[PDB]
Parts: structure tokens; sequence; C-alpha cells
């Protein structure tokens, strides 16, 4: 088996990896992974520019995906696709393509939100977070709260663009499944 | 004894922990804690707003601090001080008063950069991030290049405004002394 990750690491909710991008180097700016729970509700990743205005989330709720955003252009909490609840390994992509962001689950697109980006490269503030397993602002600040923690395993993960990757965070926390 | 922490993780160069604050909160513009080491040199601490324009980092070389720091004003690296590698625990305060930018050990003022900055509040991307033991950013890219692992032990630790802090990384990762 391909090595998988712990997506919490129990007590606490902060995230288990962190990852930095220099803005004016992506090229790919898609992520994907995959993705096994029992857990209904927590987060998978956020991403963000700024915690305060420029910040995205994925994660599950109801077993479902949600995607909760804010930045300029767009301000949103949507949840679309099957449960991913199951214990069965899942294929997740989620891409963002022209003025749009793209979720795929399984090979399926399950959720495109249109107009909600500009160019990435022409940024207001060119550093990009990646946070896996938790958020970088307390649960409470999201358009609609959940409680962060995902009791689940993660392997087959790629970031946007490993190219632009200022900063990893230290992988001796890392917990395999 | 109160609880100590390690500041490197061996093999790789990671931060041990990265704190984020909200610029605009922060009403106390100081660090202090306690250090102890044999080590000559590595990274202590490490600050930033932009990894690329907007940067401070305070370590040892030659068994002596070193700050070195890249912002709008200011471009520089300085040693100052006495030895520290020499395994007894030291105070160290940063703080910063007016346009200046102050380093106290062991209860004495060492040295002052003045004139290194402006006002915090009023500053350009309101998130600062304060990493220990390592840098956000690879060690090639530093004004002058240090080996960043510090084989050392901290206590008594308190960064810029608890107030003002968005996140904490993980500790989980934290090994005790
Ligand atoms: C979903 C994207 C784009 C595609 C993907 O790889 C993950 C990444 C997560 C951070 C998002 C980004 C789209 C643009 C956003 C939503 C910015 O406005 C702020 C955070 C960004
Ligand atoms: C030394 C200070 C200020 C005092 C201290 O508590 C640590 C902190 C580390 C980040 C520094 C900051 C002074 C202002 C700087 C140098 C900004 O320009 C960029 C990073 C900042
Ligand atoms: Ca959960
Ligand atoms: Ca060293």
């Amino acid at each position: 088996d391909p090595p998988a990750v712990h997506l919490s690491n129990g007590p606490g909710q902060e995230p288990i990896a962190v990852m930095t991008f220099d803005l004016t180097k992506i090229t790919k700016t898609s992520s994907s992974f995959e993705v096994r729970t029992w857990d209904p509700e927590g987060v998978i990743f956020y991403g963000d520019t700024n915690p305060k205005d420029d910040w995205f989330m994925l994660g599950l709720r109801d077993g479902r995906p949600e995607i909760q955003l804010h930045n300029h252009w767009a301000q949103l909490t949507v949840g679309a696709g099957p449960r991913l609840d199951d214990g069965r390994w899942h294929q997740v992509e989620v891409k963002m393509e022209g003025d749009s962001v793209l979720l795929e689950v399984d090979g399926e697109e399950v959720l495109r939100l249109r107009q909600v980006s500009g160019p990435l490269t022409s940024k207001r503030h060119p550093i990009m977070r990646i946070a896996l397993g938790g958020l970088l602002f307390p649960a409470s600040n999201l358009r609609l709260p959940l409680v962060p923690a995902l009791d689940g395993c993660l392997r087959r993960d790629s970031w946007l663009d490993k190219q632009a990757e200022i900063s990893a965070s230290a992988p001796t926390s890392l917990r395999s499944c």
C-alpha cells in the first residue's frame, strides 16, 4: 500500500501540516489526494493568502464535501457530491481553471464554483498557505462553524505547485495509518 | 525546573513551532525567552510578514547573537553581545521601541538597531509569522547563510502579543529537554 497519514492528532485541532508557496511561481493551480474516513464532519484542507479575507476550506459535513470560501469576489458555503464517510478510499481533485474552482470526486465533476477568483499570479499578497487537517484560524471564524477534527487518512497527495513551495512544515508530526 | 523544549528535531531544519498574529491587534511588540546551548551556530527564531521582503532572524554565529533583517527600511547582518554557547541558561529579550529594535541579553542592552522599522499597526500586509528554531525559507536565502539547526533548549518564552495570536502550531512536535 502507498503511504497514508492521519488527518488529526486527537485532542487539538491544529493542522497536521502547513505548506507555503510563492504565488508568482505557481503554474499548477490544483491539488489532488485520496481520503478515507468514517467521520461525517471535519476539515480536509484549508488554503489562504490572508486568514481574515482571502481563504478557502474543503471539509465534510453530513459525510459530504463542503467548501467555504471568502475572498474579494465571492463569499460562500456550499455542500456538493456524495457521502465520503463510508471507509473507502476516495479520489478528490480541487482545481482552479480560469475564474472557476472545480471539485472532482472519484473521477466525476460534482461542483464548479464559477467566477469566484481572478488570476492568482496577479494577486494581492503573493504568499499562499495550505494547511492539511485543520484551519489556520479558530473554527468560530468560519462562515458556518464545524468541529474541525477529521479522524481520517490521506495518501497520494500533491498540493498546488511543488516548484513554487517556499516551506513545508516539520514532518516529525505526521502519523502513519 | 520550568518546562524546557528542544530547538531542533535533528535531521530536518524545519521550525519546531510557528505562530501567526493579527498585526492590527498587536500592542506588545517584544518577545522574551531563555536559551541554553553548546552549539555555536543556528537559528533561535525567525519572524516575517513576507518571506521575500519583510523578515527577521535571530540566531547564533560563533557562539554570539546575530540578527539578519530585510524589510522596506533596512537590510542588515549584525553580530553583537557575548558568546551564549556555554551551556548556561541565558535571558534574551527582543523589543521594538519606536523605529528601533533592541536586543537584551541577561538583563543588559547589547544591541540597538535604530530606524529599521515604521509602525507595525500601519503595516503592509497585516499577518506576522513567528517561527522557533528555524526559518520559513531555505537557508541559502539569508543575507548571510548559516546552517539553521540549533541543538539547544528553550523555556519561559513569550512571543509578541498573546491577544493578537491567530494560530499556534501543533504542540505534538515539541520535545522536552
Ligand atoms: C482552491 C485553491 C485553488 C486550487 C487548489 O489547488 C487549492 C487552492 C486552495 C486555496 C484557494 C485556491 C483558489 C483561490 C483562493 C480561494 C484564494 O482567494 C484564497 C485561497 C485560495
Ligand atoms: C523583531 C520583531 C519585533 C519585536 C519582537 O518581538 C520580534 C519581532 C520579529 C519580527 C520582526 C519584528 C520587527 C519588525 C520586522 C523586522 C518586520 O519588518 C518584518 C519582521 C519583523
Ligand atoms: Ca469529525
Ligand atoms: Ca548548529
